[PDB]
């Protein structure tokens, strides 16, 4: 216990004067989030998120800002000590640090919608104590792209991204709303209710007028905010509480809900009633079970690395090892806190709900020239892009955070009774196909669909056929399947959206005169598009997924794939082309000894290597898609055939970044190449100080820990997100690190569980993972020697496969 606490020994730090929200620790249940820290003066302040605070414009809001302040500052010149402590699920702030019993205790129930701030003063001398609601959405906001200055406005470019081509560049935010709290009452409250939304116009302009009727409005009068009272406050004003009699013990409770309201009176009715309720339970109680929660979170898996005492070691590779460990339990304590939402939300990558801000003041923001950091700001806005989000999701299979993944598969078999009537209108056949990134509600945005587009095909090159979302997310759900059994999962989730994405790749492309299926109109991924229709033909990472899919469904129990599904799928199995392959040439920058960058430079005398696609263009981003058959589709890698041909193609690769959403250590790990995992790993989770980089001097993907904040975990972007500095946390980064280290130490080959096939002989390691057919692996390497294995159940022991430390 202990093991992945978080100790600061001082208010003050590099940011603290000037800037001392980028000081916040991160802390959630799932769906209720908190960012919290302490001034230089001893307030208490903390931001407020929710996953499902969309506003009317499809921006994900903080609920707000509160700021607790003693009448008398509690901090002393001796000693100071704040500490977020994941396995009792809180965090502490003790003035002096050895004081017995803390003066802050911050928590997120893990069992209801409240948190709570205790307070006790250390002398034990009752103070005074005032509470502020600290809203910046009380007028309304304009945010405008003026004609002559459009990449001046990053608020509205990247901010409302999704947004970005609305006719007359005007992105409107409107404010919040604060009830009047009842006089002599100890409660406030405050919400932001939606009175208008952009989904109608948005189906309008993509031809889905239709469907209006059928499905409701995702945004119109939802209504979102929060509760705050203790025992003993008035409300002073209807944002204000203070304490009436001075006191040595004291707590506030901040409620959170969101529903559909017509009018914030409605809303505020049911959350008074949830305040009222919830604050009849034994906060004793309720604080056991949830430390309970965290103690039972924190001991379904674990990886716990450290530096072996052979002699001739380095002691850096002991200190990469604890960094590493750190930044992974820091990395699920952030997902946890945001990834049981209760209305389907996937984890939003670029910050979660754990951004941070503070507005610049009314009297100095400009419309023209936007706001970002404003606390409701993220690079990216608030659609929800396949290629980050899948690597936040991965790793929680081999976690066995199963409760956490529910809401990303839930949020797609929500949408797809939309989107199987969208294909249906737009291309005449059956099935349903998962745009690239779009709205939460699972459209595409209107400016990657095109404003006025008179067709169906989305104007937006990047993703105008990138569908392959779809396949990765089935393949997702059946090792979720396999590992849990979970029956009414794979009938009720997992075969609805399986059976949609399997339908469209039967029926959207045509058989050639060989009688297999020409994947053309297409493109791979976002690096290989195809402006003219013919630039891509039979992209790999779709039929690598259609490869590894379909026998997985074809193999499902009796009773839950119908026979005719079966057949649907062999013949679909039975008519795909064949998987990309030909040789190196000359690629990027011309190269030689690459994937070739046009498909047809490849040179005779190449080493043979998997292709992106079978016929492809230039490049337009620097992803390294012919990998897809080593991961996530593990067609190849360490164990399975055609080794060379893996290690041939991860060698030839055109782009090596490394951080962000940068995948090249998961394929090192796939491949057995424990050298390279552990170098990416420790660019995801620690900092590269090897000299030789492959990469210029200050290569940004060296390290991936924040530029300025002080929990250096909220990670930023990596170089491949593009050039500015990005939204903190990236939790694409983080999750990708952990696909790495969970990868170096166990990968699944169907039944047989691979241990240790990336796995650096110097770290000692205690694991404990997850596997298929409700399996845990736990294990212990010491001095490159496994000391221990126990497997669960036991008769699974004969299914793992021990390789060596290399």
């Amino acid at each position: 216990s202990g093991a992945y606490d978080v100790t600061w020994d001082s208010v003050a730090w590099k940011n603290s004067a000037a800037k001392p929200w980028l000081g916040s620790m991160p802390l959630g249940n799932g769906d209720l989030g908190l960012n919290v820290w302490v001034e230089e003066n001893g307030d208490l302040v903390f931001l407020i998120g929710k996953t499902d605070a969309w506003s009317e414009n499809g921006e994900l809001l903080k609920l707000g800002r509160v700021r607790l302040h003693l009448a008398a500052s509690p901090l002393v010149a001796k000693s100071f000590r704040q500490v977020l402590k994941p396995e009792e699920g809180a965090v502490e702030v003790y003035s002096p640090a050895d004081a017995p019993r803390p003066l802050y205790r911050v928590w997120v129930d893990a069992n209801h919608p409240v948190a709570h701030v205790e307070v006790r003063t250390a002398s034990g001398k009752a103070t005074g104590a005032q509470a502020d609601l600290e809203l910046w959405r009380n007028e309304p906001r304009e945010v405008r792209r003026v004609k002559g200055r459009e990449r001046d406005n990053v608020e509205f470019n990247d901010g409302f991204r999704e947004l970005r081509d609305t006719p007359g560049s005007l992105v409107t935010v409107d404010p919040d709303t604060v009830l009047p709290a009842k006089p002599g009452g100890d409660r406030i409250a405050w919400c932001h209710h939606n009175g208008r939304s952009l989904y109608p116009a948005l189906l309008a302009n993509q031809h889905l007028e239709s469907l209006l009727p059928k499905y409701p409005d995702p945004l119109l009068n939802r209504t979102f905010g929060a509760v705050l009272e203790g025992p003993g406050f008035v409300a002073s004003g209807d944002r204000t509480l203070k304490l009436m009699k001075e006191s040595a013990a004291f707590r506030l409770d901040l409620y959170a809900l969101a529903t559909t309201a017509p009018d914030v009176e409605a809303w505020a009715d049911d959350a008074g009633v949830l305040a009222d309720t919830l604050s009849g339970l034994d906060i004793e109680a309720a604080r056991l079970a949830h430390r309970n929660w965290w103690r039972a979170f924190w001991g379904r898996s674990w990886i716990v690395v450290d530096g072996n005492d052979l002699p001739g070691g380095d002691p850096t590779d002991g200190e990469m090892a604890r960094a590493v460990t750190q930044s992974y339990a820091m990395q699920r304590w952030m997902t946890a806190g945001s990834g049981r939402s209760v209305a389907a939300m996937p984890i939003p990558f670029n910050g979660a709900i754990f951004t941070v801000g503070k507005e610049t003041p009314k009297e100095k923001y400009d419309p023209a020239k936007g706001d970002t950091g404003n606390p409701d700001f993220r690079t990216g806005g608030g659609n929800i892009p396949f290629q980050n989000t899948r690597h936040i999701y991965w790793p929680m299979l081999a976690s066995g955070d199963y409760d956490l993944m529910r809401p990303f598969f839930r949020r797609y078999r929500e949408n797809l009774a939309l989107l199987t009537e969208r294909t249906r209108l737009y291309d005449k056949h059956a099935g349903a196909a998962f745009p690239e990134t779009g709205f939460f509600w699972g459209l595409p945005n209107d400016a990657d669909f095109g404003i006025g587009n008179k067709e169906a095909v989305l104007q937006n090159l990047a993703i105008r056929y990138e569908i392959q979302g779809g396949l990765e997310l089935t393949a997702m759900m059946l090792d979720y399947y396999d590992a849990t059994q979970d029956t009414d999962f794979l009938v009720n989730t997992l075969l609805p959206l399986a059976d949609g994405v399997a339908a469209y790749y039967d029926q959207h492309w045509q058989r050639g005169g060989d009688g297999k299926i020409v994947f053309s109109p297409a493109q791979s991924l976002t690096t290989y598009q195809s402006p003219s229709g013919k630039d891509v033909v039979n992209p790999l990472p779709d039929i690598a997924g259609l490869m590894a899919v379909l026998p997985r469904l074809i193999a499902l129990p009796p009773g839950t794939a119908t026979a005719a599904q079966r057949t649907a799928w062999k013949k679909t199995l039975a008519d795909l082309p064949p998987l990309p392959r030909g040789k190196t040439g000359t690629g990027r920058n011309n190269t030689p000894d690459k994937v070739p960058i046009p498909s047809t430079t490849q040179k005779d005398d190449g080493a043979p290597i998997l292709l992106p696609a079978q016929v492809y263009g230039t490049e337009k981003n620097v992803e390294n898609p012919e990998e897809y058959a080593i991961f996530p589709y593990r067609l190849f890698g360490v164990g399975l055939p055609e080794i060379d041909l893996g290690l041939n193609t991860f060698r030839a690769r055109n782009f090596t970044d490394s951080t962000g959403w940068a995948w090249d250590g998961i394929v090192a790990a796939c491949l057995g190449l424990s050298d390279d995992a552990k170098r990416e790993a420790i660019r995801n989770f620690a900092e590269d100080r090897n000299p030789d980089t492959g990469h210029g001097p200050n290569y940004p993907g060296l390290s991936a820990f924040s530029r300025e904040a002080r929990f250096k975990w909220f990670w930023k972007p990596g170089p491949s997100s593009g050039p500015g500095n990005g939204t903190e946390p990236a939790l694409d980064n983080g999750g990708v690190g952990q696909s790495i280290l969970q990868s170096m130490l166990l990968q699944q080959r169907g039944e047989k569980i691979v241990l240790f096939p990336a796995w650096p002989k110097e770290w000692n390691v205690s694991f404990k993972l997850h596997a298929a057919r409700n399996t845990t692996v736990e294990g212990v390497l010491k001095n490159g020697k496994l000391e221990r294995l126990t497997v669960t159940p036991p008769e699974r022991r004969g299914d793992v496969i021990v390789r060596e430390a290399q």
